[PDB]
Formats: C-alpha cells, structure tokens, sequence
C-alpha cells in the first residue's frame, strides 16, 4: 500500500445530466404573392388571397430549413406552395375583425380563422392610400396531416400564424 | 374598394412553433479534497475517501450554479458537503476494478457501485509514484431523494460520475 | 465445464425502456355560481359574472384533486374562488360573438376574449325563456403567474376553457 | 335585456390541459434459443451464446409489437433475429462477474458488458445440475443506429436489459 495526493490541476470531479429544454421556433417566408382588395369607406376587406413559395422559408438556420422541405414536412418537390384564400370577412370594428379562410399545405385544405388588426389607414405622402394590418391565428398540425411522422411531444401541435403587413394602392 | 400591393420590405408572413430538445448538462466541483490509499504492486486500492464542497459546483453559467445550491437541489447552507467512502474494492485485472461506496447527498446516504479504470501507474522523473485513473457510474436522482420537485421529464433521473483523476505519492 | 438448457418455463429475456406520453387532463367545477343578463331581441349579452370554488374542482380523480388546492396550484385556503366578469360583448351575427372579460385566478387578474357561441334561443314549454349558448378560449398559466413551479414542458402552459351553458328566465 | 339562471344539471364549466407522463416499457421475447456452458466446480461461464425472433416480442399490447416489426423499428422482414455472442467472462466472485459480447439488432453488431449475477447452483432431485443467473445491463439505441427516426426525447436512448435464466444439465 501507497499514499497519494491529487493534482488538483489534472483530476475533474464531473458529471453529466440529462434536460429537456422547450424553445420557440420563429420563421417567415422570403418568397409569397397576395392580391388584397379593401375598403376604407368601411375598414372591410373584400378579397385576400396569398400564395407561398415553401422553398424560401427561413427559421434563422440553413440545415432545418432544407430539412423543411422533405417528406417529413413540406414535401416542396410535389407541392412547392402553400395557400389562402379568404371565404368571408365579418368586421367587429373598424380596429378588429373575424377572417375565415381555406388554407392548403401539402394538399390538404382547411377553413381557418385569422383575427384581423387593423394598424393603420391612411391617404399616404402622394394622396394615394396605405394599410397596415396584422393576421394571427393558431392552426393544428394534425388538422393538415402535416409532419404526421414528428411526435406531437418533439414539436408543438400547434402553429401560431402571425401575418405582419403594410401595402400601397395599385397601377 | 380598392386595390393593395404588399409591401415586400415592411412586410413579414410569419409563425412560431414551440419544440423540446434535449441536452447533456455537464459540470464539476472546482473544490474537493481526497485520501487516496493504492497498493501499485497488486494494482488495488485500499482507502478512498472524498468530501466535495458543493458550492464550488460549475456547470459553465453562473445564474444555474447558484439556483444548483438552493433548497429544491443541494440546500448548500444546511449541506455545504458531499462525500464519497470505499467500503470494497473488488480487481478485475491491473487495468479494471468494481469500486463499491457510500455516496451521501444532502444527508441521504446509498452505496454505490464506480467502474475503476486505471489509465497509469508510473514511478516518476524523481523516482518517486504517481497514478491515472477513472470512476464512471450511473446514479439515481430518485436514490437519493435528490431534487424531488423537478420531474424526471424535464431532468433525467440519471447522473453519470465521471471522475477522472491525476495524483502522486506523499510527503 | 458442463452444458445446460434453459427451462423455457422460468426465464424471461426481458427489457425496460422509458417513453413520454402526452394526454389531455380535462376537468370541471362542481360549485359555482352566474348572472346572466342577455338579449334575446338582439342575441347580446348584457352582464356575465361568474364565481367559481376552486376547492369543487373534478379531473376524475380523487388525488390529483387535492393536490390541485396545495400552495404549488390554487392555494385554495388563501384565494378560495375564481372568478370571471364581463366587460364588452362584441356581437358577430346571433349565433357568433366576442366577449372580453376579467378572470381572476388566485389573486391575479388578467383580461381574456372568449368566443361565444349560441347554441339555442326559445321560448319554453310554459312560455318563460331559455338560452344554449357556449364560451370557448385559450388563457396561458404564465398571463397568471399561475402554477410557476411547474414547467411549461410537463403541463402546458396553454388551458383551454370549455364553457357550456344551458340557462331558464328568473322569478 | 332579461335575466336567466343556470340550469346547473346541463351546464359544465370545463377545461383542458395537455400534459406529459413518462413511463417504463417493459417486455421480452416469447420465442429464443440458447447454448450454455457453465462450470460449477469456478462459476465460470465458458460460452453462451443466444439467438432471439424479433418476431415473438410481447410488451402486452397488440399493436405496438405489430409496429416493432416494422421499418422504423426491427424491420424483422430482413433482420428476422438478434443475437448475442459471449466472448470473454471475468469472475468478480461466485455471486458476481462481468460479461462481454457481442451483440446484434437488426444487422448492426456492438460488444456490450452485462453484469452476471448467480442466484443458484445446485445438483438437483435427480442428481443432474442446475443453475439460476441473471444478465443486466444497459444498451443505446445510438450505438446501434436503431429506431433512428424516433427521437431520443419520446423514447429514451438506453434500454435496460434484464435477462432471467433457469437452466438444466443436457443429454
Ligand atoms: S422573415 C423572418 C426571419 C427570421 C425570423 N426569426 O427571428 O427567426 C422571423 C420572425 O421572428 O418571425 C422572420
Ligand atoms: S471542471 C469542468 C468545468 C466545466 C465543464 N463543462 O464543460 O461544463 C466540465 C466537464 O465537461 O465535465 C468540467
Ligand atoms: S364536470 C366534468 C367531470 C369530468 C370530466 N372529465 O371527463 O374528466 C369533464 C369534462 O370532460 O370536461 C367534466
Ligand atoms: S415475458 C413478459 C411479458 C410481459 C411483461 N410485461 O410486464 O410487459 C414482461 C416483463 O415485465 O419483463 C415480460
């Protein structure tokens, strides 16, 4: 038997532990067309129609997003677009309303509905009118079959929508 | 009504999606101290005794180590100490041993079983001994009674020990 | 050596493997109380004022019931009741509305928007007046600083409110 | 305007909230073959060799063993067995050793430790031989690139191995 001292400078004392960590992801779309008819008699909106390119997603990371576009989520190679159409818009005020809509992704089509905020109205600089409303609502994954094979655990069931615009007159 | 173009640049058709991940929190005592009896003719150890300070735990963030000493985990101000006592060293060969010990956190005491691996024994520049060893094992969260309220969902019921050691013979 | 067969009979070649399962706890009150004023020419609501003893809460259960009352959820003995008073009922048509209200949860007060829904509006059997109607929304446990030591991972931090009333005229 | 009071016989004043619970899969196998060579006179395990059908799994639930099967999982169409090959025992004592080998799940081979506890040796009623040991250890689904497409989050990465054996001497 033998008597020894730690070297303090060359002996770790560790551990590892396992947790699980919850986090938002936040992501836009680069790439989408819209056409919007609205009436400033009368803040309604009369017809909004928007289409996004899938391929131009961007969650702040270059890997995820590709992954977005396999079989596994999007599947941009079959359906490269996703949809909305507006069915009706019920105003609450000039402030707020009710919008309900058919949103596609990957094929499968629901009707939704978004709670439209209107920012601001205005006759801009050149006497040609501006708008700037918002959109939120939350849809569910499972109401669009959409990333069936990814755990309602991993990844939330629940997808919050928010549709942050301003826009100009046309011609 | 009337006829809007989006404003591409202060416009924004966004979302957020809440997921889990999960991750290893590692970490160690900055502060311990150690009796280490080793017998390098059989490869054998005869006495092994530690007392690590709780407080000088780091987990590489400063705001994480302070809640660690607080009383839903170690309650640092009535157990300031952890300590590890050999009760058997069984060898396998020169390189591998079962080391099995009496683990006390917070006052709740378990004998636990280490995997002993030596990674050198050596005389040293100055003819005098020196030694490299391991200790991994798993413990149980729940064996100990340690950190009741936190699930063992959000952190895992398992620590993993690895106890990675320098020392040289004294006086 | 010696050579043996298993005595298929008393072995078992067995495993153990930890997985996570989400699950909807649903839940009602037992004891309550309400005004209701409301409209019947209009399809307006006038006054809703809810009180609710939290200690008659029912997830069908008998001990996560209890646990609910305890200091880490309702805190029962100190804030015994929750309650709900409107502020503004914003009509859609007469089947649709918005309403905006105080809910109050252990001390803490926020403002939440239900969607009201009516299900039916009659005259009755003795001519006397009945209403159907539901109230439907999301409330977040962070908005009330409600359960903090739990985390959003375990339990959601989203409950959604099920409100469904059928109601008969008074005197 | 008019007052109406609750018909609390059909009215629930409800909720919902999501959340997670962690659970213990236990199974085993119905159908396997062994070799075993042991020698009573050192507790010595000399070769033991073990063949299971993927197939004959029970985790006493119908369905989910049908999906074991499939290609996220065993894909036992291909890979209709694992198998474990013993290659080294190294005695602790008559109770206790430490055995290696190599272990195969769907086509992938790693070499694993599993601690050997005998819980009996005995020459029986008819003068012929019989021993009871049991097999423990811990695998993970990593090392084998096993259920890859399941996170590491919904289902845990270690499997925990309890293998039972009751065995008799042979001819
Ligand atoms: S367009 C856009 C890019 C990145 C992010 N993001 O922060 O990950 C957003 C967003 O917050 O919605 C939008
Ligand atoms: S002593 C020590 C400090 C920090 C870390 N760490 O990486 O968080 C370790 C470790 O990896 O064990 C040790
Ligand atoms: S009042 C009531 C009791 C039990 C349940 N439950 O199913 O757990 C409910 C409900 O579904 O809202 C209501
Ligand atoms: S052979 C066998 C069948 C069922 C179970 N089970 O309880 O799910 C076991 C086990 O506990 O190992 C074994």
């Amino acid at each position: 038997m033998k008597e020894y001292t730690l070297d303090k400078a060359h002996t770790d004392v560790g551990f590892k532990i396992k947790h699980l960590q919850i986090s938002n992801v936040k992501g836009c779309f680069k790439d989408y067309s819209a056409v919007i008819d609205f009436d400033p008699a009368s803040a309604e909106f009369k017809k909004l129609d928007v289409t996004i390119k899938i391929a131009s997603v961007n969650t702040e990371n270059q890997t995820r997003d590709n992954h977005l576009q396999q079989d596994d989520f999007f599947k941009a190679k079959k359906y490269p677009d996703m949809t909305f159409t507006m069915k009706k818009y019920e105003k609450i005020d000039n402030e707020k309303g009710k919008m309900t809509g058919t949103l596609t992704i990957a094929g499968v089509s629901k009707d939704i509905v978004l709670d439209a905020e209107i920012g601001g109205v205005a006759k801009g600089k050149d006497g040609k009118e501006k708008i700037g409303f918002s959109l939120n609502g939350k849809i569910k994954r499972s109401d669009f079959k959409f990333a069936t094979s990814t755990s309602t655990i991993t990844l939330s069931d629940d997808i919050n929508l928010n549709i942050e615009v301003e826009a100009n007159e046309k011609e």
